[PDB]
């Protein structure tokens, strides 16, 4: 079997992206923030504490004929903006892009933090890192990667995430129209439960390439491109009038700025994101300094290839019995 789903930005910077999965019989469609650096498939429901709820979608098990409550099972999750949701759990038939998956855990929110209630476009997650993370007690969970990988033509699953523009995530095939030049692979850690990786250097603009091991994670549900305050100095000090800003929590900009290409290495090939992937607007409406889209990740304790890295990219997250991860331009 394989699926194929449009993701589409939240809004006009790419904070995220929603993907439409439908959940239950009659399907329920809500709209998911598919997370490669989480494994929990929660959902805004009809059991979510009703002041939370501002504009999402909810699923409610009562409705749907193939729910089932997974008796005595909990979810709790915190995620690396601070932001969390707790609550319990259903099996019901998930379906993304045409793939379906029987008996698909879904942890319904009895409570969220406030900025999943101030995001109406986004009706939950969808996890698609190692099933080890997964938050379900007493009975660990599996993804929906995992639960559908026997099914599926190839134990694969692609994000091909496009720039102020929809895109695509595939499971079980790689389209080979939708890239440009070969797929470079390269060897993923599971040991933390991610998708971890290791870049081999960097560029900034049309500077040279400097060789060095950036260990870090390929993570489609962090908006940003988290690395070491080393290499995001170098390229900010390309920029007229960057600075890091401790109020604003970050690398700021003169929004007048032309800001450089950044370059990450894999293997020995070569991923360019275009310096606009960088812009993330004014930090305020109005505001004449913009935000930045490479920031430090010191602190973080991991170095994150989020969107602005990933979107420049065609990835494979290759589910074989040893996983690895690919990469080309597009």
């Amino acid at each position: 079997s394989t699926g194929s789903a449009t993701t589409t930005p939240i809004d006009s910077l790419d904070d995220a992206y929603i993907t439409p999965v439908q959940i239950g019989t009659p399907a329920q469609t809500l709209n998911l923030d598919f997370d490669t650096g989480s494994s929990d498939l929660w959902v805004f429901s009809s059991e979510t504490t009703a002041s939370e709820v501002d504009g999402q979608t909810i699923y409610t098990p009562s409705k749907s004929t193939t729910a089932k409550l997974l008796s005595g099972a909990t979810w709790s999750i915190s995620y690396g903006d601070g932001s969390s949701s707790s609550g319990d759990v259903y099996t019901d038939t998930v379906s993304v892009g045409g793939l379906t998956v029987t008996g698909q855990a879904v942890e319904s929110a009895k409570k969220v933090s406030s900025s999943f209630t101030e995001d109406s476009t986004i009706d939950g997650l969808l996890g698609l890192a190692f099933s080890t993370l997964n938050t379900v007690s007493p009975t660990q969970q599996k993804t929906f990667f995992d639960n559908a990988k026997a099914s599926l033509d190839s134990p694969v699953f692609t994000a091909d995430l496009g720039y102020h523009a929809p895109g695509t995530y595939n499971f079980g095939f790689i389209d080979t129209t939708a890239y440009t030049g070969s797929i470079t692979y390269t060897a993923v850690s599971t040991k933390q439960g991610f998708w971890e990786w290791t870049s081999t250097g960097y560029a900034v603009g049309s500077g040279t390439f400097k060789s060095t091991s950036i260990d870090g994670i390929a993570d489609t549900g962090t908006t940003l491109l988290y690395l070491p305050a080393t290499v995001v100095s170098a390229y900010w000090a390309q920029v007229s009038g960057a600075k890091s800003s401790s109020s604003v929590g970050g690398y700021v900009f003169p929004c007048s700025a032309t800001l450089p290409s950044f370059t990450f290495g894999v293997g020995s090939a070569r991923i360019v994101i275009p310096g606009d992937y960088i812009d993330f607007g004014p930090i305020s409406t109005g505001s004449s300094s913009c935000f930045g889209g490479i920031q430090s990740s010191a602190g973080i304790g991991i170095n994150i290839f989020g969107d602005v890295a990933l979107k420049a990219a065609f990835v494979v997250f290759n589910g074989a019995t040893t996983p690895t991860l690919g990469f080309a331009s597009k």
